[PDB]
């Protein structure tokens, strides 16, 4: 028999992500980059790993898109909610919304695109935000880089420190 795990988190250490859709403000090259570099963020302190899909379902559905667009968490249009994602688990579980009404970017303008995707894929691997400020899962966006200890405690805390 099993019993449901204590905390929502991947039981396997081995992640699939795809970029369905990309945004107009940035290059498909600079999207990729600051994806791979935010995911990179997380895989450097555990024992996970992961790797991209091109088509069909990965276990972290990254997407852009505006108000209505297929869950109950709508976008707001310019500022306001700038992303989401849903914590581990089946179907939408892992997945990664980012507003397209949002301006990003690969520089300091506007959002920059790895910060607030290192963020978002804190919660798709479980964490939830944290009351420290000076922590990526703090709820409020500041630009910068590494990972404060909070967010490693806490990503250690859900699948252990890896290789070192
Ligand atoms: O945190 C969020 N999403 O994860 C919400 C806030 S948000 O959309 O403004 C948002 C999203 C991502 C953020 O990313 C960063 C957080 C801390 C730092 Cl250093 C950099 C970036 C910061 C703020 C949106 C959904 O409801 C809960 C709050
Ligand atoms: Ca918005
Ligand atoms: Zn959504
Ligand atoms: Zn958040």
């Amino acid at each position: 028999y099993n019993v449901f795990p204590r905390t929502l988190k991947w039981s396997k250490m081995n992640l699939t992500y795809r970029i369905v859709n990309y945004t107009p403000d940035m290059t498909h090259s600079e999207v990729e980059k600051a994806f791979k570099k935010a995911f990179k963020v997380w895989s450097d302190v555990t024992p996970l790993n992961f790797t991209r899909l091109h088509d069909g379902i990965a276990d972290i559905m990254i997407s852009f898109g505006i108000k209505e667009h297929g869950d109950f968490y709508p976008f707001d249009g310019p500022s306001g909610l700038l992303a989401h994602a849903f914590p581990p688990g089946p179907n939408y579980g892992g997945d990664a919304h980012f507003d397209d009404d949002e301006t990003w970017t690969s520089s300091s303008k506007g959002y920059n695109l790895f910060l607030v995707a290192a963020h978002e894929f804190g919660h798709s691997l479980g964490l939830d935000h944290s009351k420290d400020p000076g922590a990526l899962m703090f709820p409020i966006y500041t630009y910068t880089f590494m990972l404060p200890d909070d967010d490693v405690q806490g990503i250690q805390s859900l699948y252990g420190p890896g290789d070192e």
